[PDB]
């Protein structure tokens, strides 16, 4: 039902993102890697292959705790820094989430998610209203985690909310380990998207202005 | 099932509030306006007519995201300021919510709701315990929004929790637009009341002292 | 050549914006006002009719110093405050500017405009790159100007850059009259859009990634 | 289904804790008190008998709003202070919660609970991941409540998360009555455990590393 | 006598740790590296092979000054950062130390160790009491040492005390070289474990509550 | 017309820079790489090959928005840090710009360029007067971007203005992403050089002292 595939091709990166919000299986009929963080345990299949290993782990923890099936492919330039291949892999990952739920009606529209990870604590609220907005206040006192440049972790969530047309407030409340502090943000966003995209029932677009 | 009508008549305002917490249709057999923010889309009907237009919009966003059907009619004095017609239209709107749920049993009793609106972020918790309390910390750096006097927006929620016999903590966490900051508070309260008045199941009054 | 008409219809406002970036004449074949800030001096015709008079004057000064022909018709709710009829009349005014220039190629792409107005000084830079962004730092120490609520003046430029897919930095450098301070911002944006949408020549999309 | 009994016997205290997470009835076939806060209203039976009366009331409010059936029997030394009989009655109460849910799979894994009590406001998040952690920031400006020594209230929740192998962040946001401030923390933890131990469905261990 | 082998297998790392607290020789009958910091000088054999070279050097200096024989084999994911292969190689290294001394009786139970390294000075106290605790206050003003991410150095000792069920206070008193500051912490812990696990004599469990 | 080739050969780096300020095609008759950021779209050809990938991207964005055709070949020592191959490389790129415009007459002589990039804002002014000067105030709170050492980004523009005999003030006004903050500086310099080297007309050396 809620499936989409997005092939975003620019002169910096080549993207192919297939998503399924309700879970289940996924494949790719024609991949972009030559010769055709991976969890495939019979309910959801999530297999992310970007050039950045720590940014694979954040999309993986996002889709594991959202109930998503998600295949991410990215052939990006890594002789240059990791900005152009994290910003572009967040724009196309917001578009795949946007096309997978067309009609915003019959949903809760408001998800809030707290998630801890071992003294770090992050909340994420999400709004699903067609104006994009992103208030990402991860206070990270590190310059690079393993390959992510640690200022792209807010910039990923900035472009995710931008291209998915959602309003997003992610704020890490405490923590002093920045693997812990950044993974808890993606685990908190996974709780909020799961709560906002939910069967409200009664089949009504949840807005005053009637347009979502 | 959960319906109530409250006709509050004083020498300052005349009120008639009909509410339905489970949604559905509503009408008035004998209105107070002469010759007999309006959403009527087949699941819930919410039609608020106070003399204040911005206070219409806050009760509307409250009832739209609560699943309520709600008709509000307030004939109040507006040659004087808007205090006497916002305080009185919040006392009677807490009484209509109170009479619509008589027995507080089989409910979650604890609703917490975060709701953003475009860089503003408000949380609201609600308690449904028969002592009234209201801790409303909307930090509004404006004097009037469109017709509300912007200090009545906490005073509305003060008298709502007062006359509905609930404990309420509404706190705007961030934001620098006070339409955004005050509407997100009413959208957050709508999530919390929806979560506290919920089918817990097992038919038990959720209290240590056994009285709610 | 560079003309567009946008009819944005929601349950709060009804909009009809016809724009011509190269100037010249404009009309409307079927208007939204019943029975069919106005400058019509033989080179460009600019006629803005919103319910807010001071927001008419800011779109007028924007289109007068941009070389635009622009007709704006907004039927919005004014018994509620002026947010819903200024935000919506900025989203549709960014969409009309976006559809009027389809191919961003052969343009300067970078406009910077300083404009004074009688001790106020505002600069505006504009980027014409398909990610929207808005950094609007008008320091206004007023609550309402004549009918605008003076926090909507940054919120107008926020939604203009949002729906037009441009990056925008507007910053008032000095000034202590907020009519002067806000009009100089719209006069500075008019210089920047005029400078960014300009005949660069040589017919090339001005980007590293080749996509604009 | 989710039942466990823990008999923890040391030279300071003797403990016997029988728990049922899904509610229902409970008894003890051979008690530790001589000759064989009590709620027994036909859905859940919660009967706590420690030597500390205020620590009875906090385990009672924890199990009342969690849906638990819980019998606590602690024979501890009270001629010495109340540390050794509150720390030990929290270690065994985390072990009884741990043995009552063996397989952490098919659960939400992330519960967040806000709960007010009459100007006090506490949130509690819980993680159900097999590393124990406890960040308890109840700001209590009292030395003893009725018999608890008011620094054991964080030390109880420290040893509860320690022996139950969960990660826990309990933080009182406001309040100036420390009965209110400490009871709202246990009422907030009751919402979070109820939300984390919940039927997620689809029968999958919710972790990246696959081990919970 | 005091030997243990721990094979910890998760979907992130595969661990095999063989320890001997009294020294002597050690081998592995079936290793995890393909085709079958190393000191093997006739009294103790210590051979650590993790993917991190600086974390090899800290376990090596820990076991060299403890009298241990210790073989560490960790096959961990290093395309992601080094957190998951340092946290997991500290949990299994606390479990191997825990299983190597079963009965905590006849031991000093309290080891304190100061160790300098060239203007750095660290103390470490250790408690061997079955509640785990870790207060690690290495003040490191570096982000990465050679491959360790320099916030994992406290996180290693956190999970070591966690899984070994010991209470641990490691605090660097001075120093301005963070190789020196972190190696002196592991050399100080080696003095403390050597002092706590020591032949007290008289064969008695050293506790008031009689249970260790 | 405005073409130059500079082959700078030292014992640290070997450079070959061919430039064309008016655009058009460029080739190299005898390259320095064995066996003979690249944009070649029919108007200008820009192909930079230094050992640093992020410094390729900054010369590329400089020449893309200047109208330049530019081939850069730098064979530099990278077992040592990147200073000697970014400085050396900046000196020869100022000399190639200097030899490409011999007679400074008939030009505007004063270019100012603002350029944003996604909350970063940089201005650059340029003077084309034969005393070199460089006031570069990029406030970068990072140590390395991808391969550039992030203090060489001002040191590149220092040596560019030094060897090109121009006066240069580059100042980033805001921004909190240092890829954004440093790329906007090179995009702002591209606007300023384009504006200073411009057909003023009337064929006069624009100076009081008559010598440029
Ligand atoms: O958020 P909505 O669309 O449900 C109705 C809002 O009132 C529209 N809005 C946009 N800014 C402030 N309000
Ligand atoms: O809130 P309840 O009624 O469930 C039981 C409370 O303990 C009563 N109370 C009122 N103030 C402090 N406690
Ligand atoms: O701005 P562009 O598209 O010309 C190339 C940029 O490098 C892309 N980008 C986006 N963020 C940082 N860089
Ligand atoms: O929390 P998990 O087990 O779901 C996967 C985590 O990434 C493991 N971890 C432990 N510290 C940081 N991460
Ligand atoms: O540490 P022990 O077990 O020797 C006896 C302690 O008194 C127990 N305890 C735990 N917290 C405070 N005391
Ligand atoms: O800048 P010029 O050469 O046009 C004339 C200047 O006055 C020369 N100068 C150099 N320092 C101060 N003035
Ligand atoms: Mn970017
Ligand atoms: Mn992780
Ligand atoms: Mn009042
Ligand atoms: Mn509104
Ligand atoms: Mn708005
Ligand atoms: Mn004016
Ligand atoms: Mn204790
Ligand atoms: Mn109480
Ligand atoms: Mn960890
Ligand atoms: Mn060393
Ligand atoms: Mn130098
Ligand atoms: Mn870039």
């Amino acid at each position: 039902e809620q499936k989409a595939l997005v092939k975003r091709i620019t002169n910096e990166t080549k993207i192919q993102i297939a998503i399924s919000l309700k879970g289940g299986p996924l494949a790719i009929e024609h991949s972009i890697f030559p010769e055709k963080a991976e969890q495939a345990t019979q309910s959801q299949v999530i297999n992310v292959h970007t050039g950045i290993g720590f940014l694979d782990h954040m999309i993986h923890a996002l889709a594991k705790h959202s109930g998503w099936s998600l295949i991410v492919e990215c052939i990006g330039d890594l002789h240059i820094d990791d900005h152009h291949t994290t910003e572009d892999c967040g724009i196309a990952l917001g578009q795949a989430f946007k096309e997978a739920l067309g009609a915003v009606r019959g949903v809760k529209r408001f998800g809030s998610g707290f998630a801890p990870l071992d003294e770090a604590l992050s909340r994420a609220v999400v709004d699903l209203s067609n104006r994009p907005y992103a208030v990402v206040e991860l206070g990270l006192q590190r310059e690079k985690v393993g390959d992510l440049s640690c200022e792209m972790i807010p910039h990923f969530l900035e472009s995710f909310a931008e291209a998915s047309r959602i309003t997003l407030h992610v704020d890490c409340l405490r923590g002093k380990n920045d693997h812990h502090r950044s993974e808890s943000a993606f685990k908190a966003l996974a709780v909020a998207i799961r709560e906002a995209t939910s069967p409200n029932g009664t089949n009504d677009v949840p807005s005053t202005k009637g347009v979502l």
